[PDB]
């Protein structure tokens, strides 16, 4: 079981009922990855399926969204492969600069 927070920034809150910060309890036994977290967000937290394409394209984070893991570019942590620890904070920012 792992507890993390996710932040939906650069306007992404619009697909999450205008709520920017979400507390997430991942019930899965360790290890739980950022890939698992994204699956969870898509499966349970996007309340209009028409908005899923705003968050993911071809089952990957949508081009134009920057993902930071504890204030760090997720590339430096293995991206989807990063293993969540209790208290981690993951933010997603929509921006024209995003990759
Ligand atoms: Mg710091
Ligand atoms: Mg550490």
């Amino acid at each position: 079981m792992v507890n993390v927070k996710v932040e939906f920034l650069g306007g992404l809150d619009a697909i999450f009922g205008k709520q920017r910060v979400h507390k997430i309890k991942m019930d899965k036994e360790d290890p739980v990855t950022v890939g698992d977290l994204i699956d969870h967000i898509v499966s349970t937290m996007i309340n209009n399926p028409n908005d899923v394409s705003i968050f993911i394209e071809d089952d990957s984070i949508r081009p134009g969204i920057i993902t930071l893991i504890n204030d760090t570019d997720w590339e430096l942590e293995g991206e989807k492969d990063y293993i969540l620890e209790d208290g981690d904070i993951i933010s997603f920012t929509s921006t024209l600069h995003g990759g």
